């Protein structure tokens, strides 16, 4: 079902798709052991992502929660980094994509920053790193992030410190970091017609100079 088209750098898109990789970065607590040591990103490719049982799964889900929530789908565009990219671009979002000991419940994680979603390209911790040389800072391997569509609907808010239901009457849930006022929002949704892999970014982390 699932087409990939290059985008050119040259073109408009691509670059509002780097723009908003390049200038969501952060500094981790952890100094980097997640997801490696860098400032910055190589963008090596960027490919939209067109699948229309997939888009259709997606909007025949979003009409319901916006007619739920005074007719607002709350849709942001937010990052995903996991290492079954590749199953998700063609058969979608499901329950096996879903983090189940989460912070904020068992479902499937997005993130605002997208060095945040880069700590979970190599899976939950960074696991071992990359496959080539189990590094998790590697500068050489190319990694893979989405930057999908998802709905939010009404979003639970939960203030954190730093596949379930959503809570009764919500369609999401939103951890907002209450001490690092640097940190970004996560959002958490319970069913997976609620997200679409809209882009598939290939890149590199940058050794800082
Ligand atoms: C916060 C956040 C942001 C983000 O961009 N991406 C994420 C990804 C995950 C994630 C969730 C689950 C898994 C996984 O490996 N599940 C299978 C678990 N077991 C079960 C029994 O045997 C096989 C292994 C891997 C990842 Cl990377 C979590 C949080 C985020
Ligand atoms: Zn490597």
């Amino acid at each position: 079902g699932t087409i990939l088209i290059d985008l050119s750098p040259d073109d408009k898109e691509f670059q509002s798709v780097e723009e908003e990789m390049q200038s969501t970065v952060r500094e981790h607590r952890d100094g980097g052991h997640a997801g490696g040591i860098f400032n910055r990103y190589n963008i090596l490719k960027i490919q939209k992502v067109c699948n229309k049982k997939l888009w259709e799964r997606y909007t025949h889900r979003r009409k319901e929660v916006s007619e739920e929530n005074h007719n607002h789908a709350n849709e942001r565009m937010l990052f995903h980094g996991s290492p079954f990219v590749n199953a998700i671009i063609h058969k979608g979002f499901d329950e096996r994509h879903a983090y189940i000991g989460g912070m904020f419940g068992a479902g499937i994680y997005f993130a605002e920053n997208s060095s945040k979603s880069n700590q979970y390209v190599y899976g939950i911790g960074g696991g071992t790193g990359c496959p080539v040389h189990k590094d998790r800072s590697c500068y050489i391997c190319h990694r893979q992030l989405l930057f999908c569509r998802v709905t939010l609907g009404k979003s639970f808010l939960q203030f954190s410190a730093m596949m379930a239901h959503s809570p009764p009457g919500h369609h999401s849930v939103t951890g907002r970091p209450s001490v690092n006022g640097l940190a970004l929002a996560e959002y958490v949704i319970y069913r997976g017609e609620q997200a679409y892999p809209e882009y598939l970014i290939t890149y590199q982390i940058m050794r800082p100079e």
